């Protein structure tokens, strides 16, 4: 007896392909976030980060997008992104910048 | 009545089965909506980048030393009393040369604190 997690079929046979090692891994994963379900949020960003992350160096602390370049990261940071919650805590603010500067102060992610 | 060898497993609609006790199979069916589409992403971001699950013990210690307090050092992951007393570790205590994600080594642990803000974005004064 268990749960289904609903993936798709594509997914689904891309995920039995892992190895046990890797599946039982997963399974250690989602039962820990059973059983302590306020890191959901959290962890939900981390993972999303580091994602984000292998494609591209360059990514946006608050939607975790990944851009070509520096260049193109900052433009998107001056003129594209207005998320005024942080993605993390849920924290609001009156400015995405103070968004950017407590994400980087009390998270650890800085651009 | 059981059928340990059936192959449908594969095929399933529903998706990843992953088999559970009897007390958090009802706390699971006991989360928001919210909650259970959470760990369906993350489940779907393991599938599409299985590295993740080799980085996945630091993250978890990561997040707990991070309950214990704002200042956490990248490279041990230990809580600090204050934002001082994590950089006098920094300058003074820590001499780990391997990044604690990546596994890659380096001369300075110095180089080591910039290759896990640059390539790993956890970041530190
Ligand atoms: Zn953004
Ligand atoms: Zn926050
Ligand atoms: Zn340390
Ligand atoms: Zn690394």
């Amino acid at each position: 007896k268990g749960i289904f997690i609903h993936v798709t079929l594509e997914e689904l046979k891309r995920y039995h392909q892992l190895t046990p090692e890797q599946k039982r891994l997963i399974r250690a994963i989602v039962k820990t976030l059973i059983h302590n379900p306020q890191l959901l949020d959290e962890s939900s960003y981390l993972y999303r980060l580091l994602a984000s992350k292998a494609i591209s160096q360059f990514v946006c602390p608050l939607c975790l997008m990944p851009f070509s370049s520096s260049v193109s990261l900052k433009q998107h940071i001056r003129y594209t992104e207005h998320t005024k919650v942080c993605p993390v805590c849920k924290k609001e603010f009156t400015s995405t910048d103070s968004a950017l500067d407590h994400v980087c102060k009390k998270h650890n992610i800085c651009v």
